[PDB]
């Protein structure tokens, strides 16, 4: 007798006919004036001057007309007067409506509102486009007259939506705004209105009603008691008269007063906004969006008590300090009385897996010092909701800086597996542990509906160990932030049966809370997982834009030379001065562009040009600073020798690590012989190993002698290139997929010259495709094991992937890459489905492959992405067996980037036949190394000698003081025990060396091992004790 | 008293809605309930029992039915026996209803 | 990492087997 | 690394998924290996085949270091079929190796 | 060991310490030991009573 279906139908029609129009019900309409920017937009103290001393002429501007161009703004003057006497009891707000998109926010069109002052108001997004603008009482906002008459000043930025309901589209609309309405929108709405609070009060019942009713287990009581109340309270409502909406809320009183169920789970809720410093925009837009974003947390907070906001990246709030003084201020008052939470302590929220393990210590250093010395503010959590994976070697690092807790929610994103835990102890490859927790509503965005608070609770994995989870609603990827609909759902959401128990909470109280929890129910079954957060997602990530990840490696090799050579000198001159400032500033640079979406390269071409600009200037300029401290050495320095050409490269072998050697220096071994065999073939051979090259290019037999072993199995050519047709259905530059291998295209090239320089082998092969030129260079030098690759490449391919083909010979189950601070295993065979989705791993300057009693090892130049399978021989073909490692060189994406890549790039890698972990380490260190000129042989300042492992010392700087400091970071890279020796340069004598943590600040956690026993002691012949992966660091005083 | 609560927690288990917190809850009290449960010692069955307090002591939600439970024993008056028989099933049933009020109070019994 | 079929299995093995029983120990018998 | 019948098999010790956890009871066939990358302990048993590895974690605030726990799985009383299992006397051999390669546990284990 | 400097025991364990599970699998009695009875170990405790030197 009662149809549920038929009361939902008609609750919607009635909510969206009868009710919200009586919400913000027009009573005046403004005057609208336009002052068109087509170009770079004026910052808005430039905009006031000129408008209060004039040079503003504000053309007049009618309702339903468009105003933008591709990437401009527009200034418009708005001007009203209140009716006479209105105010009766209701607040008076203000509508705006720019010609919105409904469905979609953030990815257009917005604007922020001013008053004559030149303070802002409130700005205005797709589903928040109201301005606060008196009260009941009638305290208004901006001066309103005796006339009534008022004017305000709105500034609208005019950006392409570039993610249509059609997703990844092809566009030339991301670089160089141009001036031209390539897509107006038109105004069509600027009014005055009155805010009815009734009206919205029942139309968030009727909503969460509706919404509870999608959910409620049909044949249970509870659905048939919210149908019964919904068709009642519907029939109490009369819209031709105004107060019994009143009485229809009477009805819905009955079952929205119901208690929440003993066992559901206990929900803290934080306002969160999540904005991408480059993403689809410039970083000149971002700016703009920071400040909408604050405007908007500032004027909700004002509008509502109970509610909290967290904001993350320290680069914004210097931004936003520098560019609107007054909103910092704001900002800071509500930070003082603890409603505006600061977190994460970085920089900006960096990639997880790509950047070294210095470019995570320095975001750390620098965020922590911002939010010191302008928050007075000291974050215990490490908070990166967006990052495409995670190193491993992260849990470390944060339990050496002071943190507590990690926050992520991407993992969710996972193709093939559902990861085990939400809550659980991140353990790393040492040892350390951290408490991480893992959002369940799978989004840092939320808006606040039954959905999504059922899709959480019956998402969570611990429901037999914890019942707490963190709940981070608002809108994000591009800013906008919470709006008053959802805190006015989440007030319904406190204590309701069928929903979870949900309160505005702190994130260091949840987190205190859900680990006591876990702590005081699990105790020793609590859930750990060790290693790393692999994402089985946007594996294209790690070969998309290789300019990118080859100025991030490029840059930190040259900053280690450049910081080493500054510490050097300040020791050996009293009158020589440090250049922090600008080092400082070329920091900062380098840690904005390790960003989520820039160092990946999944971000339009006016990012990444910007990216190689600063690239370019920054490498030039730190190249110069080294030639200057070198200069200053030499002068200080008579008694050394010049070096016409040398490195620095860390941990060399055979105990001179920190030395600096040259290019080419002479050796016992003779010149390298040359043969060349009956068709075309090359035959290089120095003492040690013995090539074959043949017509193709392709090296067909790589002997080693002193060991017997053919490190190229038979049936397969080393050095050949694949060419891979990657046409993916989403996420075109993010994504390499499965069936884009399997479409592999061998290219087929020849030999043209043969050369011996300087006793070195030297072979150049030319390989084509048509309009893509390869020029490969293969070096073989005296007494090397190594045998090195050189490649040039003209890339002028569309939706093509490029890899080339490393077989080795060798049957091994895992396969060992280098991590930032140690090392990682990812296995070879994939015997099961999560296996399969690990076919496209990272690889940091080297991989090792190697059986019980034999090892081989890669060596990269700047390449990242790598893939590793197995080969299975056939002694009925000659085929012997062993694994195909293939590296990843340039790939031809389209939809941000329309022209990915396209020009000249350049690549080095090298095999080493007979490889250990020390060895792979000399090789990848020497090949990274930047090469200086006239470099005195000055003895190193400090040493690590071993007496058993292997231990690098990684890092040599200043103290980030006027002190004069030596801080030292080492670690243990075999994954044992080692033991080792300190040794300091004749001025370090007398000098004390004692341990601090990765900050310099000399308070250390108790949990964590010291690896420097006796604590203060001697610099000179301190001992040293480190376990796997120990990561000490020293500081040693004068 | 041991029986009954395990059997009223397995028994709840088996309505409770797999992938809602009390399904696991439920669960994991059983399970600490059963490892704590030793059969040399008799008196760790009270210990057990200190496992199984915790789920057993939470309320009933707040849009549940209001169920009235009266005593009943339905007596065919002949059907599959005679009625000789029948006058004596209502003697055993009537000792069986006096037995129960004996032992029980809160217990009540309805006779048509 | 909890099979809670598992622990239904073992439930009622366990009140079949090992505490049933322990209800009603017969002390004495009757002769008939 | 446990010996297998013709070569070595190698078993997860630390257990991150459920499936690792369902091989916590694996076989060991006259020896087992462990090593870190420059050192490695074997353990060498007589007529013992199950055994069981976990992770220990260190706590440098009480003084426990780090490991790995590795267990022997020596006797059992089962009921069901034979009411009587293993009841009376047994023997059992067993020895650690310090400093162990693949070679010098193959010595051990043969000798043994 | 010498010649390394390794302790091959952690602090705060004992090698060759016996442990007692209790072993009630609620299916195939003599097939199968369980992951409860695990958890559920309790060490013996014994003492030292003689010290020999038979071939060195
Ligand atoms: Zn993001
Ligand atoms: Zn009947």
């Amino acid at each position: 007798f009662l149809k549920p279906e038929q009361q939902l139908e008609r609750c919607r029609r009635i909510v969206r006919q009868r009710v919200d129009p009586h919400i913000h019900p027009s009573i005046a309409q403004l005057t609208v004036e336009s002052y068109d920017i087509p170009g770079e937009p004026m910052p808005s103290d430039e905009f006031f001057a000129k408008l209060d001393r004039g040079d503003i002429d504000f053309k007049p501007f009618m309702l339903g007309s468009e105003w933008g161009t591709t990437w401009g703004t527009v200034w418009f003057r708005l001007t009203g007067t209140v009716p006479a006497g209105y105010p009766k009891g209701k607040p008076l707000e203000l509508i705006l409506d720019l010609g919105w998109y409904p469905h979609s926010c953030g990815g257009h069109i917005e604007g922020l509102v001013y008053r004559a002052d030149g303070t802002a108001i409130k700005a205005v997004h797709p589903l928040n486009y109201w301005v606060p603008f008196m009260d009941a009482e009638g305290n208004a906002q901006v001066p309103v007259a005796e006339d009534g008459s008022f004017t305000l000043y709105l500034e609208a930025a005019s950006n392409p939506l570039l993610l249509g309901v059609p997703p990844f589209i092809e566009t030339e609309l991301g670089d160089h705004a141009t001036g031209k309405p390539d897509e107006p929108y038109v105004f069509k709405s600027a009014d005055l209105a009155e805010f009815d609070e009734r009206y919205e009060n029942y139309s968030v019942d009727l909503d969460v009603v509706s919404s509870l009713m999608e959910f409620a287990d049909k044949q249970s009581p509870r659905y048939w008691q919210l149908a019964k109340a919904l068709q009642r309270s519907l029939n109490a409502y009369d819209e031709r008269n105004p107060e019994s909406v009143e009485a229809a809320r009477a009805v819905l009183a009955g079952v929205l007063a119901k208690p929440a169920n003993a066992s559901a789970m206990n929900v803290s809720a934080i306002g969160h906004a999540h904005i991408d410093s480059a993403w689809l925009w410039p970083v000149r837009e971002t700016r703009r969006k920071v400040a909408r974003t604050v405007s908007n947390a500032l004027a909700l907070m004002d509008a509502d008590p109970d509610f909290k906001y967290a904001m993350s990246s320290a680069q914004q709030y210097a931004w936003l300090e520098e560019d609107h003084p007054d909103i910092f201020k704001r900002m800071k008052r509500r930070i003082e009385e603890g409603r505006f939470i600061p977190v994460g302590g970085m920089w900006v929220e960096a990639d997880g897996m790509l950047p070294a393990g210095e470019s995570l210590i320095r975001q750390i250093a620098y965020g922590r010092k911002y939010f010191k010395e302008h928050l007075g503010v000291e974050p215990k959590g490490v908070w990166l909701p967006d990052s495409f994976g995670y190193t491993g070697a992260w849990p470390q690092i944060a339990r050496r800086a002071g943190y507590e807790w990690f926050l992520t929610q991407k993992i969710s994103w996972n193709d093939t597996t559902k990861f085990p835990h939400h809550s659980f102890m991140w353990e790393g490859i040492d040892g350390s542990r951290i408490f991480t927790h893992f959002p369940p509503a799978d989004t840092y965005a939320a808006w606040c509906k039954v959905q999504e608070l059922d899709y959480a609770e019956k998402n969570f994995q611990d429901k037999d160990l914890s019942d707490r989870s963190l709940l981070l609603f608002g809108f994000g990827d591009g800013g906008g932030g919470p709006t008053r609909n959802m805190m006015e759902h989440l007030h319904r959401y406190e204590n309701l049966e069928g929903v979870s128990k949900v309160s505005i909470e702190e994130p260091n109280d949840f987190f205190d809370k859900a680990h006591q929890q876990l702590a005081e129910n699990a105790g020793p079954e609590m859930p750990v997982w060790k290693g790393e957060l692999y994402l089985e997602l946007h594996r294209g990530t790690l070969t998309s834009q290789q300019d990118m990840k080859r100025g991030c490696r490029q840059e930190e090799s040259l900053l280690r030379t450049v910081e080493y050579l500054g510490a050097a000198a300040v020791l050996s001159d009293p009158e020589y001065v440090y250049p922090r400032e600008e080092l400082d500033r070329i920091w900062k640079t380098l840690l904005l562009n390790q960003f989520h979406d820039i160092l990946p390269g999944s971000a339009i071409a006016w990012v990444h040009r910007e990216a190689r600009e600063d690239y370019r200037r920054d490498l030039k300029r730190l190249a110069e600073i080294a030639q200057d401290m070198c200069a200053v050495l030499r002068k200080a320095n008579p008694q050394a020798d010049l070096l016409a050409e040398a490195r620095i490269s860390q941990f060399r072998n055979d105990g001179a690590s920190w030395h600096a050697n040259r290019i080419n220096e002479p050796t016992d071994a003779l010149s390298v012989l040359t043969q060349t065999l009956d068709n075309g073939r090359v035959l290089l051979a120095n003492g040690v190993l013995s090539v074959t090259i043949e017509a193709d290019g392709t090296i067909s037999s790589l002997l080693d002698e002193e060991h017997g072993r053919e490190l190229v199995p038979a049936g397969t050519r080393l050095g050949q290139y694949e060419l891979l047709r990657d046409e993916p259905a989403v996420w075109d530059a993010w994504e390499i997929e499965r069936e884009s291998l399997l479409m592999a295209n061998a290219v087929t090239g020849s030999i043209e010259s043969v050369n011996t320089e300087n006793g070195a082998a030297q072979v150049h092969v030319h390989t084509a495709d048509g309009d893509t030129v390869i020029t490969t260079t293969i070096t073989l030098r005296p007494g090397s094991h190594t045998l090195d690759f050189h490649a040039d490449i003209d890339w002028h391919e569309r939706e093509r992937f490029l890899k080339v083909d490393l077989p080795l010979g060798i049957v091994a189950d895992q396969a060992t890459y280098d991590c930032q601070y140690g090392l990682i295993r990812r296995p070879i065979v994939k015997n099961t489905a999560s296996d399969e989705a690990k076919y496209e791993s990272s690889t940091n300057r080297f991989a090792i492959i190697g059986d019980a009693g034999y090892a081989a090892a890669v060596i990269n130049g700047s390449v990242y992405g790598s893939d590793a399978s197995p080969i299975a021989g056939n002694a009925a073909e000659g085929r012997d067996s062993g694994t195909m490692f293939r590296l990843s060189l340039l790939s031809a994406p389209t939809f941000p980037d329309p022209r990915t890549d396209i020009g000249s790039h350049e690549f080095d890698w090298s095999v080493v036949a007979d490889a250990t972990v020390d060895r792979a380490l000399d090789a990848a260190g020497v090949l990274n190394a930047p090469v200086l000129h006239d470099v005195p042989d000055i003895t190193p300042l400090a040493s690590i000698e071993s007496v058993n492992g292997t231990v690098v010392l990684d890092w040599m700087k200043l103290a980030d003081d006027g002190s004069g400091d030596l801080i030292v970071r080492a670690y243990e890279a075999a994954g044992g025990q080692a033991d080792a020796m300190l040794h300091v340069c004749p001025a370090l004598a007398g000098a004390s060396v004692h341990e601090t943590n990765v900050l310099e600040g000399d308070d250390l956690a108790a949990d964590l091992p010291v690896a420097l026993q006796d604590g203060r002691q001697n610099a000179e012949g301190a001992t040293l004790h480190f376990g796997p992966f120990q990561l000490a660091t020293l500081r040693i005083t004068r």
